[PDB]
């Protein structure tokens, strides 16, 4: 409990567009980071630290991207650094040190004196999202031991994913045709080990562009989303309700759920 923050939660409250705290930015540029430049997103009107994330987008034709998740995760009480398109990265395991390079740069920023972020960030609390090239990333990342939560979006990788080390939620998009679920998500999600909380949420007729943020998702993609954060990120048990609990398949919009909850202290 003693990293919950902000009210008790409801599903209106989660899929409403934003969350409980005025958001601020802090552009980064390609020319003083490593990772391809990006917006680091903050809350307002906080005290102490909190869990930091990086979003990521790793498709090679991308025309839009995800930063949607930035406002929409810092509104909840995290910082949030989406990272901007960049051809400089493209396969998995380059997108992993993407990754890699962005966390480490998102935790100098707690000690930068410089930083709108100083001091706010909880530097052990770190969570990854990526999309694509940059959710294959996502997953190795999430194999190394250092972040806490993981959040691939229609992930696209060629090796296999047993030793993944963090609570992992894959959002897979039923008619994605960059990464077909078939042979993407789908064995990725079945190769997660049985030692890990894990979700599968498969978006009905879903593109590859289906979990991005933004269009006709957000209610599915918040309630899933923040909560996972929230759960593993802030160990915060008041958003186990939304990932344990209701008949995900029930929603419309979820054409497949696969899960391991309920998931215990």
């Amino acid at each position: 409990q003693s990293y919950e923050r902000g009210p008790d939660p409801t599903v209106a409250f989660l899929e409403a567009s934003s969350g409980p705290y005025s958001v601020r930015t802090s552009r980064v540029s390609g020319l003083v980071s490593g990772f391809g430049g990006g917006t680091i997103h903050y809350p307002t009107g906080t005290t102490g630290t909190m869990a930091a994330i990086v979003v990521i987008p790793g498709f090679v034709s991308a025309e839009s991207s995800i930063d949607w998740w930035g406002p929409k995760l810092a509104s909840h009480g995290f910082v949030v650094m989406t990272i901007d398109t960049n051809t400089g990265f493209d396969q998995p395991p380059s997108r992993a040190r993407q990754i890699n390079n962005a966390l480490d740069y998102l935790v100098d920023q707690n000690s930068s004196r410089t930083s709108p972020v100083n001091g706010m960030i909880d530097t052990e609390r770190l969570g990854v999202i990526g999309w694509s090239m940059g959710g294959g990333g996502t997953l190795r990342v999430a194999s190394e031991g250092r972040i806490k939560a993981a959040i691939p979006l229609a992930p696209w990788d060629t090796t296999r994913f047993s030793g993944v080390q963090a609570p992992t939620l894959i959002f897979a998009c039923e008619s994605d045709l960059i990464a077909p679920v078939r042979s993407h998500a789908s064995p990725f999600y079945n190769q997660l080990p049985n030692d890990i909380d894990k979700a599968y949420v498969e978006i009905n007729n879903g593109s590859h562009y289906c979990a991005n943020g933004g269009g006709l998702n957000n209610d599915v993609l918040s309630r899933f989303g923040v909560s996972w954060m929230k759960r593993f990120l802030d160990n915060d048990t008041r958003y186990s309700q939304f990932l344990c609990g209701p008949r995900h398949e029930s929603d419309r919009k979820i054409s497949e759920y696969r899960g391991n909850c309920p998931y215990l202290e």
